[PDB]
Order: structure tokens, then sequence, then C-alpha cells
């Protein structure tokens, strides 16, 4: 059953611009184009979330089916997100799950105020660069 | 499974899959199916987003600088980046997670438009993704 990021690589397939199958730095113009991406898909869910926070400061209780345009900007940001990683030739499942191991270490942390999870004491990092170098040879 | 189970390989898990064990772990709310959220969560989930995705700008300013000034660029130099993108698609499934919206449902709904138009410029018969209609189903599951 493919992943989304597999799904990525089949669709910049459809396109007629096949991606890399290994990770592979950039020209600088493609490093932009991602970022512009980005930032457009970034700013509409961003547009999205105060709009539903003005509402709520309206005094309005928000339903599910309200919430059907942030969650398609927050799939369209999966989707510019997972090009980017295809783009550079990166599996993103093989860093997600590096990045996601080293996130459930923290559950012994202390919260901040407006709930972000924090590192505990000792806490280490990701090793994304192990997952490079993984990807690179094989 | 029951006794007649010789074997159980599971297919590994999503992406999505991970937000909701990761916050299941974290004591965070992680709904089973659509729930309007409260501010403070969605306040949240915008800080984060917004952090992230500084995090992956400041990544590919390092890399067009270095390239600029004419850096052979290694696989290696990818690894800052890719980690920030990474963390990128963490935070994005993690608010969809936390609106408890199922975020396989949601990307499949949107790649199936996405791949759909690049069969055409739109195809004939083309459907936009209807998002809301993944939610109210997953309302209903
Ligand atoms: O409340 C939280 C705190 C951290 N993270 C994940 C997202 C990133 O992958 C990474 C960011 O953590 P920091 O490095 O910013 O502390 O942890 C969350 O998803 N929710
Ligand atoms: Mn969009
Ligand atoms: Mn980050
Ligand atoms: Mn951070």
């Amino acid at each position: 059953p493919p992943t989304n990021a597999e799904r990525l690589h089949e669709f910049h397939r459809a396109i007629g611009a096949a991606t890399p199958e290994r990770p592979t730095p950039p020209p600088p113009e493609l490093l932009r184009l991602r970022q512009t991406l980005l930032d457009e898909a970034s700013a509409e869910v961003r547009a999205e979330i105060d709009h539903l926070l003005a509402r709520q400061a309206a005094g309005e209780a928000l339903s599910a089916g309200d919430l059907a345009p942030l969650a398609h900007e927050l799939a369209d940001l999966l989707y510019v997100t997972y090009g980017a990683l295809d783009q550079l030739g990166i599996d993103a499942d093989a860093v997600f799950a590096e990045v996601h191991r080293a996130n459930l270490s923290k559950a012994s942390g202390p919260r901040r105020a407006d709930g972000k999870q924090l590192k505990p004491e000792g806490w280490r990092p990701a090793d994304v660069r192990g997952v490079i170098e993984r990807l690179q040879h094989a």
C-alpha cells in the first residue's frame, strides 16, 4: 500500500518531471521554486487558522464541517513538503521515521505553557545525516 | 489473530499514524474523529507551523549561499534541510491529528485530484478535491 511520499513520486513521474531516486544536490532555481511553493501553502494554512480563530473570538462554536478548508490547506502543504523531499531525491519516509523516533523520546520532558512538548534532560537529536548517507548508498 | 495465525506482519505505520502514537505518548489530544478545536489548540498549531517553516527557510538560505560562493554540495549537505522538511511534515500531520482528521484520507483525495489533473489543463470529467466529503465520511466511520 503506497505511502504519501510514494504518491508524490508517482505525481512527478506523471507530470513528466521524474525525480531522482537518491539524494541529489539541486540547482538554485529548484530550491527557490520549492521555497515559493512552501511559502504560499504555509500562508494559506496561516490565513485559514487566523480565520477560524477570528470566528471563535466572535463567539461562534465551530463544527467539524467548518474544518474542511483548513484540512484541505493542510493537505496541500503536505503535498508541497513531500514534493520538495522527492525533488531532492530524499526518501521522506526514512527521514520521517528517524525524526519520529527522536520525538517519541521527548515524552518524559516538560511542556511549554502553550502546550509545546519540550525535551527532557539528556535528550539527543535525530541523526538525519546518517539517514541521508544510508539513502545515498545501497 | 486467533490459534490459526502462524505469522503476523502488518504494513508499516503511516506517518499520520505515527503522529497519533506521538500524541498518545505525550498526553496530547488526538481524537478518533473530526472534532472542532478549542482556540488554544489552533494557536499552538499555528505556532508550530510558523516555527517549522522558518527553520526550513533558514536551511534553504544556507544552501543557496554556499552554492553561490562555489561550494561543491554533497548529498550529506542536504541533511539539515531534510530534517527541517521532515519537521514541517511532522507538525502538519500533527495539526490534522489533533483535529481528529485522518490525514491519509484527506491526502488521498488531494492526490486523486492532482494526479487526475496531470492526465489532461483538466481532463474531461475532472473532479476537484472534495475534502468536505472526506470529513463527512470520516464523521460516520
Ligand atoms: O508539541 C510538540 C513539540 C515538538 N514536536 C515535533 C515537531 C518537530 O519534528 C520537532 C520540533 O521540536 P523542537 O526542535 O522545536 O523542540 O518535534 C511536535 O510535533 N509537537
Ligand atoms: Mn491550497
Ligand atoms: Mn524543526
Ligand atoms: Mn523547532
